[PDB]
């Protein structure tokens, strides 16, 4: 439970286009989410929350300016829509539903577009127009195991928006099962701890991380406390956060403490260049820990 005093830098005013606006919206949404769940508003300064909610609304409203007729999103209205960005918008908006008024049409419109336009017959989600801001995609920037990493990423967004979009988007359940099929079928082949963690989470969300796959997920953890790859530490923080969420989904509370301890000791408080995924993920994971861990 990172103390509120350390998170002041996360109350960010969003500005910029389709990607930049989201880079700015991210810390504010997750900071409010985290402060709410850990009940730290009094030790943060309750008089700071209303402005934070306004900044979040500011981010949402600004983002809508880049919502294309297809309900997809891109950095600029004339740029081909990005599968990743659209899925990220869904990821953030779904989590901010209780913070501000998110128009279901917008949310579910994006979900629908991803399913009907970017999912292959084998369940794979494909990206036809990569984001300009490659630093905002975290561990996905490493081109290794892209099909798995991206499908897991998009699948996680769809699952978070399932309840809200189920009736409005009938092809949702099928989409989720297909992507899950793809992940399950190739899970034993993954070499990256990042992919093992992100896909492990997507699978656990469906209750499909079992037996050998579950065993691979657990044993991939170095010293039973983190999921890491020989690269940027930021990617490892993000991977370990996805892994923690998977553990909570699995309700494997025995394995959890070492992981949260490692995450805490990183003393990472988000923010900074290329911090979008690590910031959203670490605070989503820790807030979820507060909510679910006995």
């Amino acid at each position: 439970m990172l103390d509120a005093e350390r998170l002041k830098h996360l109350i960010v005013t969003p500005s910029g286009a389709g990607e930049q606006n989201m880079i700015g919206m991210t810390p504010t949404v997750i900071a409010v989410h985290y402060l709410d769940e850990t009940e730290q508003w009094e030790k943060f300064g309750l008089e700071k929350r209303q402005g934070a909610l306004e900044l979040i609304k500011k981010g949402y409203t600004q983002q809508l300016a880049f919502r294309q007729p297809s309900s997809a999103f891109a950095a600029f209205v004339k740029r081909a829509p990005s599968t990743w960005l659209t899925a990220y918008v869904v990821k953030v908006f779904s989590l901010a539903v209780n913070l501000i008024a998110i128009d279901s049409q917008v949310l579910c419109g994006a979900v629908k577009w991803l399913i009907l336009e970017k999912q292959k017959p084998d369940g794979v989600f494909q990206e036809d127009a990569p984001v300009i801001h490659q630093e905002m995609i975290g561990g996905l920037r490493n081109n290794n195991e892209k099909d798995m990493a991206l499908t897991a990423f998009v699948l996680i967004s769809l699952q978070e928006a399932k309840d809200i979009c189920e009736e409005q988007v009938n092809s949702l359940p099928g989409s989720i099962t297909k992507a899950g099929d793809f992940l399950e079928a190739n899970y034993m082949n993954l070499q990256r701890s990042y992919t093992v963690a992100i896909a492990g989470y997507a699978l656990a969300q469906m209750g499909r991380l079992k037996g050998p796959l579950l065993n691979k997920f657990l044993t991939t953890a170095k010293d039973k406390n983190r999921w890491e790859d020989p690269g940027k530490q930021l990617y490892n923080v993000e991977a370990t956060s996805y892994a923690l969420l998977a553990l909570l989904q699995l309700k494997d509370f025995d394995f959890v403490p070492p992981v949260v301890r490692w995450l805490n000791e990183q003393r990472y408080y988000g923010g900074g260049y290329g911090s979008t995924q690590a910031t959203f993920m670490v605070f989503q994971a820790l807030a979820q820990y507060q909510k679910d861990a006995p």
